[PDB]
């Protein structure tokens, strides 16, 4: 029966398989075409036919595993794409759309009703099982009756009633923010188009109106452009990418029913996309810290991910005009094209939006520049994201608080997370790959590069845990240049560190004091845990001379310098240590397994070679100091290090200090209210951390109190001397 319901589900499917803009002469679109094809005679050779049945598919038949209601609905979608494709070989197949009805009806019947109650994990009967059955259904509508519809989505209405809240039937539910609000969204909007129901849409389009609202505490987007998830978690590159990656399907839809969304509520949708995912995209890659458990699933490493985050951009492009629409065009334009490891094609699930990349890509109109610098301190969820256009590298600092969660260990998804957030540094450089390419179930999550540690063993079924101290955060003075902080406490309360970081433009110092340990165990701070290239050796140079690295750790007294030279200048990573400082290396392959990291992954052995420098700290009351200094040939490297011989101020329990002469630059971070004369030029006043630059007789100050999360009058904490 069809009316304006039907209508909208005609535009839903136009969105979510786009059938109408298949063309077989099109390359791309014929290759994921191909790939339905394939799954498709996939679930048909291996369904359970005959006799009735305990399930449809046998990998996906322990029903009590809530992930194979999922699976097996996904695989009736797959079915209704094909059945609908003009140029599939199952267009229009009787036994594929029989064997669609009868297995609706046999879950409906068996496995998935109202009679059900959850049981394992509740996003899947109420979020991923539902946009399956609701998807399968408007696919197939000329083939249901409306009573059968209704029938097979009466469940869905069970499992999810309010427009408000995401969990009501259980003896446990919770408020709907964040990606899980426009999850809601997709579930209900198009639930109630099925079911011809006004009231399910508009109250559900009412309700998703809220996700425009920038948050203060909890789930949501912060003015900074932090985005938590999990009530404590940096979680813009999974749960972000949801929320924008469903509301950026949903907008066409919604925009066409009877209660659209008002052209001003949508302007934080940009604010979004500049504010809080583009600081996160280099050279292609979504970075890490910001993915929560998902780094450990071989499906979507850096490269993929990006691409949720890009087809959504590209979307809201779409339905945008004038000026907004072509710099999000060209934002889009330039990305993709930096990336010469990842093909986005690969990620691209719909002939729309293979459609909207290819005319992206090739029309001349819109421009693809390369990105300019930028410094994005993500306070309100204990991140740092930087970017140097002349160069050509990223910085990424992953701390957590007492704000925060340090890593999120769920569904058995991220065993080894320990130390991700423990002032862990990532380095973005001429090599697209490094994140990539298994390295995270073979990189040693012991030794996470930037982070003091002891060498305890670590148990799996450990989870995360916040900080008990709120003195973390960054102070951005500019693009280029700003400081950072972590009052640095172990899981454990056997270690401490002062860790800082001085972001400077072209290069980052490392400086920790105070380090402390009462355990047994042995201290030490990994400099640096690099996955290297067999295509691409680095010759590694110790205070300038060759050095030749063994599986065997060897030891490096008296280092000033340690210099890791590629045939590519983009590759390049200097270590300039302030004071000579003691050091061990090595250069060694490393195995492992995706299972090892996420129980639902592959076992299958992988392999990379790592090269790990770290500083052992013995004494309580140690130290650490280095200069990281990328993309630069070792002639320059050799001159930078002169100009910075003396850039060092101050490294001590109470006081942190480097100095940038050629900026006129100094980065402060103080954890006491005395006086601190700098340079003979300033003090500085109270607790907290500074970024100050000199420009002839002024100071331009970025002052930052990490704790109350609050900057100062400049009275309070600088004056002239
Ligand atoms: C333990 C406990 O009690 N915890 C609670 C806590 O509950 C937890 O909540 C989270 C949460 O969601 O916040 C749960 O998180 C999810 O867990 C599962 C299981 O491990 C993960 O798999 C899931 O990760 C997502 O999984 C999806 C999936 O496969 O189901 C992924 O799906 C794909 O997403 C695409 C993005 O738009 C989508 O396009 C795609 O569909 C296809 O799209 C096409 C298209 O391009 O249009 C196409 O045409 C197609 O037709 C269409 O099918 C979709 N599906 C496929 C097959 O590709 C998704 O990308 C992936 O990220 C994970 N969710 C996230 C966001 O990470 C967790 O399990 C719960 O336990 C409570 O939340 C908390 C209170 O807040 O308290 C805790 O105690």
């Amino acid at each position: 029966v069809k009316d304006t319901y039907t209508d909208r589900l005609d535009d839903w499917n136009g969105i979510i398989a786009g059938n109408q803009y298949y063309d077989s002469k099109n390359d791309q679109m014929a290759k994921l075409n191909q790939e339905l094809e394939g799954k498709v005679a996939d679930s048909l050779s291996s369904i359970s036919s005959q006799a009735d049945r305990i399930y449809l598919w046998e990998k996906f038949s322990n029903y009590k595993t809530s992930a194979n209601l999922t699976a097996t609905y996904r695989k009736l979608e797959e079915m209704a794409k094909q059945v609908t494709n003009p140029s599939s070989r199952y267009y229009q197949d009787e036994t594929v759309v029989r064997t669609v009805r009868d297995s609706m009806e046999w879950m409906h019947k068996h496995v998935y009703n109202s009679e059900k109650s959850i049981v394992g994990n509740a996003a899947d009967y109420e979020i991923g099982t539902p946009r399956a059955i609701n998807n399968t259904l408007s696919l197939m509508k000329e083939y249901f009756s409306d009573e059968e519809i209704k029938k097979y989505t009466d469940v869905i209405e069970k499992f999810v009633p309010d427009p408000e809240h995401f969990r009501k039937t259980t003896d446990n539910p919770f408020k709907a923010l964040g990606g899980n609000l426009v999850d809601m969204g997709r579930v209900k909007v198009i639930a109630g188009l099925l079911r011809k129901d006004d009231q399910e849409i508009s109250s559900t389009i009412r309700s998703i109106e809220q996700v425009f609202k920038l948050v203060d505490q909890g789930e949501g987007f912060y003015q900074d452009g932090s985005y938590i998830d999990h009530t404590n978690v940096a979680y813009t590159g999974a749960y972000g990418n949801v929320l924008i990656d469903g509301l950026s399907q949903l907008l066409p839809v919604i925009q066409k029913t009877k209660n659209p969304i008002d052209k001003d509520k949508m302007q934080t949708m940009y604010h979004w996309i500049d504010k809080s995912f583009a600081p996160l995209l280099v050279n292609g890659e979504l970075m890490d810290m910001s993915r929560g458990r998902s780094i450990s699933r071989a499906n979507s490493e850096g490269h993929v991910a990006a691409v949720e985050v890009l087809r959504g951009i590209h979307r809201i492009a779409d339905m945008s005009e004038g000026e907004t629409k072509q710099r999000l065009q060209s934002l889009v334009k330039t990305i993709v094209q930096s990336d010469s490891y990842y093909d986005v094609f690969k990620n691209l699930k719909t002939y729309k939006d293979i459609s909207l990349m290819q005319s992206l890509l090739s029309d001349a109109g819109v421009a693809s520049v390369p990105r300019t610098s930028y410094l994005s301190a993500f306070n309100k969820m204990d991140k740092t994201a930087m970017y140097n256009a002349e160069k050509g590298f990223g910085f990424g600092l992953s701390l957590f608080s007492s704000r925060t969660l340090n890593y999120e260990h769920m569904n058995k998804e991220n065993k080894r997370g320990w130390y991700t957030s423990d002032g862990m540094f990532y380095l973005y450089n001429g090599d697209l790959s490094h994140y990539s390419d298994g390295y995270w179930p073979t990189v040693n999550p012991y030794k996470m590069p930037g982070t003091t540690e002891t060498d305890a063993k670590r148990a799996d079924s450990d989870t995360g845990k916040v900080l008990p101290s709120a003195f973390v955060g960054t102070s951005k003075l500019d693009d280029a240049n700003a400081t950072a902080t972590m009052d640095f406490t172990n899981w454990n309360q056997t270690l401490t560190a002062h860790k800082s970081w001085f972001m400077l433009k072209d290069k980052i110092a490392f400086l920790g004091s105070n380090i402390q340990n009462t355990s047994t165990d042995t201290a030490a701070t990994t400099i640096d845990q690099r996955k290297l290239e067999s295509s691409n050796p680095y010759k590694v140079y110790v205070n300038d001379k060759e050095a030749s690295l063994t599986e065997q750790e060897k030891d490096y007294p008296e280092t000033q310098s340690v210099f890791l030279e590629s045939s590519d200048s983009k590759k390049n990573i200097g270590y300039f240590f302030f004071k000579k400082s003691s050091i061990s290396m090595s250069k060694a392959l490393q195995k492992g397994a995706w299972k090892d990291i996420n129980e639902g992954q592959s076992d299958k052995e992988v392999e990379n070679e790592f090269l790990t420098i770290s500083q052992a700290h013995k004494q309580n009351g140690d130290s650490y100091g280095y200069m990281l200094i990328p993309n630069v040939d070792r002639a320059t490297f050799n001159q930078m290090i002169k100009e910075l011989e003396s850039s060092l101020i101050e490294n001590n329990e109470t006081l942190q200090s480097v100095y940038d002469a050629k900026q006129g630059v100094w980065g402060i971070v103080k954890y006491d209210d005395s006086v601190s004369t700098i340079s003979n030029q300033f003090q500085v006043l109270k607790r907290g951390v500074y970024t100050i630059r000199k420009e002839g007789d002024e100071y331009k100050i970025a002052y930052y109190n990490p704790e109350t999360q609050e900057s100062a009058p400049d009275q309070e904490v600088f004056k002239k001397l």
